[PDB]
């Protein structure tokens, strides 16, 4: 069961930072794309999404105060051996059809914390 | 797709958006009438995003009646009156790829029945 | 007694679906009305309010965008002897006068959860 | 959006928020004569629908709480908010331990500094 | 620094910590008492957050009763049993550094009080 | 001037990423810290804070996943000619004295944000 404060970096080094998840299962975080061929890399992007017991999905709107690419993207997967697989669908703002929808998997591995007792 | 619509898809099933807010945000709640699948005629919560026509939308199908231990995430766009969509149904305790649900949803709106009392 | 995913149906057949209570209190779910003669019936409508040990309150804004019935009910109760005891307040949109507002009691009676698997079965 | 309404006793009701699903949020000061929980703050949520309004208050907060809960019920009429009011202690046997009563509240109007000084 | 705790500084204000999520994040009210200030004895909003002892929340003076058109922000610590901060206050259309007030504030918890009845 | 999906970069790198702004002005965003003798330097850390007209507050929580810096930093400031203008002050978790904890002055200038109609 996926938990808050964690964090998950894809094939392509994009993360998901997951922020908080509810004991009612509702998932708070933000997302940095690296994907060779995207827009909107390297900013924090916001998530929402569910958590059921090993079950995950969460989406990424893609606007921020740098950049918007006029787009959302829904990851849908499961936790097991210790990563995230997922399938995700991406779909561009003013779609006319379902072709349009870009479709691909990605796998996501748990980033294990740097402590620091200062900021320095 | 604006706050308090509603959307029926082929089956029947309606997604309740609650609100939108300017952030894209979205909140609601869907009753599933589709045969075949459990988790029937009570509401689920919804979360996802709206930007423009582009939407999506998720449903944890856990609640205080039934819960399937699962979750659907819907991707689309609102174009000519309808969201069309393509939806993925993974089951908790899931090991593959293989093991995780597809379709196509097209989802019409409701038009509201209003009275003035209960 | 009242908690996270508990669901209580009153003498009408009307069900209130507490998905969640916060810590600080707070509560979030889902009525349906199954009340005879009543309007918007079998259509989900959302609740806010709060939970106190064995006191709650929760209010149902009858508006979704199947069915609107043009006004507010706030239910203040409290669990005991495994029911929710409620008195009710029924505002309607436009109202001029507190005799205008409609009460009544509400006694609401646990059901227990159903669990699949899957959503396939 | 952001106001104030004070009732008979002084209590006052802060709106903080209203969605667009017409979500109620914000907080309750309560100045009544005889209730304990009073002139601190404590949570509010409830429903605006046009001119009808509900919001209720949860008697807990960091330095006081009442065990108890009030909802409100009412509507706008000429510039004032008539509620009746239901008021229920946790650990309650019978619906007669239910204190009602009615609240009337006016809008305050909002005192502008331009410094903290 | 847990949620529903109670703080008062040297000059009678209150911190009321509504709620503290596992996140760190801090919700609550404010209610100023001090000598000298506009915004007196009104709850103002306050967010912040808790990291172990180190806290920052920040208020804005600012409600539907009375504003003063300007933000303090703490920056502190929980040491021995009390808060001690430093707070910088920001007015509205300030233009230079020398128009934010500083100053220090120790906050002592005050225990909850608990009533059978309302 | 101070808005919801507004970005600003102070003197040293670090982005201020404000993603929306309530009504009632409670301001939620994302920072990414790129401060030369900084730890949790190229990682999104949340934002809290409030805008009143000119008036803005904000502070991080240095934790997430990947990195954490035992510590708060709170600025307190003011939009004027393009530039927030903020003093800041950086608390260390288990500090017993004000003598530890940090401050300077940060000047935060705007970025247009792009829009790119593809990803």
């Amino acid at each position: 069961g996926v938990q808050a404060l964690s964090a998950w970096t894809n094939q392509s080094g994009s993360t998901l930072y997951i922020q908080s998840v509810d004991p009612s299962g509702s998932l708070s975080g933000y997302y940095i794309n690296r994907a060779a061929g995207y827009g909107c890399q390297n900013t924090p992007y916001p998530v929402t999404g569910w958590v059921y017991g090993t079950a995950i999905t969460f989406t990424v709107l893609w606007e921020n105060a740098t950049e918007s690419c006029n787009s959302i993207t829904a990851w849908t997967g499961f936790y097991y051996q210790g990563q995230i697989t997922t399938l995700w669908q991406l779909v561009i703002n003013g779609s006319t059809s379902t072709g349009q929808i870009i479709s691909g998997e990605d796998i996501f591995k748990p980033s294990q914390q740097k402590k620091s007792k200062t900021l320095k």
